[PDB]
């Protein structure tokens, strides 16, 4: 039994993270097969980020601009292209730890991995979620741009997310590994609003059905609802509404507890109506909004990886 | 910015988790060098665990008895030797991704990552502490015996853990790699009384020292304290003794914050006494005990690792 903020094994992505240096900013890149992607302002200078033209910074520079530099062997760069807002620095080698891997966009409300890197070597890993506005609450220092964030299917990596930024409000915006931002955020140091966030409800309620299957069961009352009663109480709470999607993804754990949707949902409306009284749930003493129903099953019965 | 229960990197551990069977029992094994460790229960069946004689379980297997398989490969047991509550299996092939490697048995309050690997493929990683009671709140299920906690130096892992056991309070027990367990437990299904946890006081100053230096400051008052007088009130609360080596070990968060760690002190008297009044630090609604000192500097300052 137990439950914990688990994230996945990195070792796939950890063969795959370099050291890309472009005059001052150094920052980390993602060597897959013989081409390395990074955040396209390592090519500028404090000056610049305010607002770069990166077409004019990157005709500049030539393929011996770039110093990527695995582990402490450096690799030639032979060709640079700029794909949106990540550059691909073609190199004469190939990474021989190269996974089985793919290039995904994630959905808002999914979680994947974070592989926190600096001068391309892995200080830590964690799990995170795309926010509702396109964000994620991270843990990025300086340096820490071309961190990966990923997911694992298998034995196939699907990365999902490259750092790029963050916000005053201490939240974090990335790209995927195609160049396109998560929401309407550009790569310049600029004004830039970032929306109100909101509460996940299908990952709540996910976790309330974790929390049953490790045996607490405080919170669950005798009463039920209708999927459009509870809508109008969780949209008073900034919750998300509820979808019938949602309640098709939450069924693996509702056959597995015996416990309908509706009667989570109505537990889940006392429990924002009234609050927890000081109790805990699962260690917590607030609603966890970051585990989906997939990691959810995936960590209660135990599924392994390649 | 931010703050996140962040686990090592387990890219060395994943390279040495193999899955090891005897009979009908199936676990993990962590494979150094010609060497296989693994829990000696893998020796027992369902009845054998609630009084085993190890020995005489041991002494009726022969090298063949241990089905030992890396991936898709199995590995020949040439030799097996139980060395406390562990066994150590001699296979004729030498890991090749055995990393620079250490066993040490860590101190209570200490952190370490957990590898929760089930037929000895990973399913992922989180971080735990040490419980004063020589407890882990960890997440483990059924064939999770034999992931190992661990930490890394440089380029250097330092294992210190391996999963045994789980009691119904929740919590798990489990050996160094020597074979010794932490506290009064014994690899046995019977009846045994772990004592009452304790928060780790060190490691929520650490914890709020990590919030100011990310922005959280509204719990800091304007007062200081004794050491004497703040483990009078920490000690009504469950909390350990804070000991002049604890104060020392602050030092780098203390400088780092112009923070005095009794003034720091002063102000988690006044979060003990007083609560948060629905307030959160760090987005936690309780205060956090699973951060060491120097899992907070590693955090705050990019520490990286070979
Ligand atoms: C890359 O390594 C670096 C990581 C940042 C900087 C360090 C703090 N935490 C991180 O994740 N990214 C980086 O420097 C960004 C470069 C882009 C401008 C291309 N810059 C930022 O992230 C800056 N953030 C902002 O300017 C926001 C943008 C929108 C709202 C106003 C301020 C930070 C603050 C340096
Ligand atoms: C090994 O893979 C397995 C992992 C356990 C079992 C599954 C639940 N979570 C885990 O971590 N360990 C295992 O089966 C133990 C074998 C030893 C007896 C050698 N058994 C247990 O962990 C059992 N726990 C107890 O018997 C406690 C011991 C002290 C208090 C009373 C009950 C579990 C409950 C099967």
């Amino acid at each position: 039994s137990g439950f914990r903020k688990m994230a996945f094994p990195s070792g796939k992505v950890e063969g795959c993270m370099v050291q890309v240096t472009c005059g001052t900013t150094t920052l980390n890149g993602l060597w897959l097969d013989d081409v390395v992607y990074c955040p396209r302002h390592v090519i500028c200078t404090s000056e610049d980020m305010l607002n770069p033209n990166y077409e004019d910074l990157l005709i500049r520079k030539s393929n011996h601009n770039f110093l990527v530099q695995a582990g402490n062997v450096q690799l030639r760069v032979i060709g640079h292209s700029m794909q949106n807002c990540v550059l691909k620095l073609k190199v004469d080698t190939a990474n021989p730890k190269t996974p089985k891997y793919k290039f995904v966009r994630i959905q808002p409300g999914q979680t994947f991995s974070v592989l926190a890197c600096y001068n391309g070597s892995p200080s830590g890993v964690y799990q995170c979620a795309m926010r509702p506005n396109f964000t994620i609450k991270g843990s990025f220092l300086n340096g820490s741009c071309g961190s990966v964030g990923f997911n694992i299917d298998y034995d196939c990596v699907s990365f999902c997310y490259m750092h790029h930024m963050e916000l005053p409000t201490g939240v974090h915006a990335g790209t995927d590994l195609e160049g396109n931002f998560y929401g309407p955020f550009v790569d310049r140091q600029t004004a830039q609003a970032a929306g109100t966030d909101t509460t996940i409800t299908v990952n709540v309620l996910a976790w309330l059905y974790a929390a049953v299957i490790n045996g607490d069961r405080w919170f669950l009352n005798r009463f039920t609802t209708t999927l459009n009663d509870f809508n109008l109480v969780a949209m008073k709470y900034n919750y998300e509404p509820l979808t019938q999607d949602h309640v098709d993804i939450l069924g693996p754990l509702s056959a597995q507890t015996g416990i309908a949707v509706l009667d989570m949902c109505a537990s889940l409306k006392e429990l924002l109506q009234n609050g927890m009284n000081g109790r805990t749930i699962l260690g917590s003493a607030l609603l966890e909004d970051e585990f989906t129903p997939f990691d959810v099953v995936r960590q209660c019965s135990g599924v392994t990886f390649q």
